[PDB]
Parts: structure tokens; sequence; C-alpha cells
């Protein structure tokens, strides 16, 4: 867990603009948080960077975990291996407002973050999900209690983070 960087927002958040995939690979955490969906299909944004430099072992792995357990619920998560960028990979749903899906299921989905003392993890719901990715900031400081280190890709995004919360 040796991340280096990173700005300090509350006693148990961190931020940093970086890709969070870069951030595995140097850091090896124990636990990388995925931007997921119910059935695990990890197509784009942040869990097709995450799958794709597994070479698609998170993939065929995601796809025999729902073959046998089913798919997750909005606002839940599954520990799955961390291949080469983690020990464990936390998969968690956040909700797709753009889909209809409540936004009060992203407390939900950020509670996942408390059964694990370190995570590094993005920002959930935001991209194609549809959140502002202020207002998930915001929910992120509020209910996790364990302590989590934010990459954030765009720099334009990071600064108005920075600015809005210090
Ligand atoms: O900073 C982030 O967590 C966000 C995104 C991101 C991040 C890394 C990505 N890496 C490759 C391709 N697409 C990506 C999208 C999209 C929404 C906010």
């Amino acid at each position: 867990n040796s991340f280096s960087g990173y700005l300090k927002l509350t006693d148990n958040v961190y931020i940093k603009n970086a890709d969070i995939v870069e951030e595995a690979k140097k850091v090896k955490p124990t636990v990388v948080v995925n931007a997921a969906n119910v059935y695990l299909k990890h197509g784009g944004g942040v869990a097709g960077a995450l799958n794709k430099a597994t070479n698609n072992a998170m993939q065929v792995e995601s796809d025999d975990y729902i073959a046998t357990n089913g798919p997750l619920k909005v606002g839940g998560s599954c520990v799955l291996s961390g291949h080469n960028l983690a020990k464990h990979c936390l998969h968690v749903v956040g909700p797709n407002v753009n889909k209809g899906e409540d936004i009060q299921l992203l407390k939900s989905a950020y509670e996942n973050f408390n059964q694990h003392e370190v995570l590094l993890a993005p920002l959930l719901s935001a991209g194609i999900f549809g959140a502002d990715p202020i207002h998930s900031l915001r929910v992120c400081v509020d209910t996790v209690r364990t302590n989590v280190y934010l990459a954030v890709f765009d720099k334009n995004l990071y600064d108005k983070l920075v600015s809005s919360f210090l």
C-alpha cells in the first residue's frame, strides 16, 4: 500500500490525479475497487481498463462467479482475485441514475468499502453511470470509515473536486 502524492481530504479519505491502473501496478494494494455492473461485464470505463490490465483474466473469473452465484444487486459487492493489480478486487455496483436507478443506493454501494481496512478506488457512479462526481465524493466522505485512496484520471475533474472540498 505505497501510496504516494495523495492529498488528505479527511482523516480517512485521500485523493490523487492518477490512472487507477498505474496506481495499482505501482502500489500493489491489498484491495482495488472496480466500478462494476450487476453482471460483472467489464466493457468500458474503469472496469474495462482494470480488466484489460489483467489481459482478460478478471473477465474469465467474473463470468465463472456469475454462473455459480448469480448477478449482484445495485448497491452490492463481491470479492474476487486482484490478479496482477492487487491481492483482491472488490467489485461494487453503484446506481446507474441515467437508467432510473435510485441515488439513495450510492450510500449502500460505498458501505461495502467498510469491510476493508485500506482500499484504492475510483469515485462510484461517475462517468457512464451519470451521477455528479462531486456529489459522489460527498457520499464517500460521509459513508466510508476505513482508509480510502481515490484515483481520479481527468485533471479537470480532480481540480473541481479539490476546489469544492478544501
Ligand atoms: O477518474 C475516474 O474514475 C473516471 C473515469 C475513468 C477513469 C479511468 C479510465 N481509464 C480508461 C478509460 N476510461 C476511464 C474512465 C470515468 C468517470 C470518472
